[PDB]
């Protein structure tokens, strides 16, 4: 639900799409699900929280959209 | 390279569908490179080869095609 | 809670093993709470039917106890 | 080899302990390998420099060492 687990795990999604490539917002979710350690959360966290997330992270040269739908990392 | 090693893949290629739902052939084979142990090889293993075996699962029922291009557990 | 479950887990028990060497029960067992995909269960599975299972791999030729309580892949 | 791969891999370091409780130094080793992406290296990284500095963060009050050789997350 908030920003601090979203920071948290800032890492995995770095980590994910470093190992896999580009990746498409539902899969990404779908991943830390599994990924984050259950005590940090995550499980509280919608898609569209994790949407708005990734769009702030693109938005400062961290991440990189990419037309139809998938986020590349910078 | 072999079915051995493929056969003994399985189970990832299965928990990697199941948890992330449908994946394109490029992203299974690149997951697969990390998730099986490496011990078991797949390190070997071409596309080529990966696509076939999961077109022989399809062609069973235990994986759906679906047009475009990914496979989606049954 | 049945062998079934246990069975499909086999797999993820073998190559954390391998990754990881021997590993202690616990620890074995909260490993795969997190590795065996949700739908496949294991959440229902107790530490002492996984104990049993393991004593049986054991018994078989395929898993090595190891004095003071671990189990090392053979 | 560097402290700016150990620095990166301090993220999945906390997640493991986190996840599975207390571990020994060997074990933390081997599942850095398979978790930090290959990309970010570690596997450059020797047992005793990944010892040095888990030491060092058990110095700063982030991790207890634990006696008989276990690292837990604080």
């Amino acid at each position: 639900k908030y920003e601090l687990t979203l920071q948290r795990s800032l890492p995995f999604i770095e980590g994910m799409l470093t190992n896999l490539g580009a990746m498409k917002l539902h899969k990404i979710h779908s991943f830390l699900k599994i990924t984050v350690p259950k005590d940090w959360g995550y499980n509280r966290i919608t898609l569209q929280q994790l949407e708005g997330y990734l769009n702030t992270l693109a938005d400062e040269g961290r991440l990189k959209y990419i037309a139809n739908g998938s986020y590349e990392i910078v």
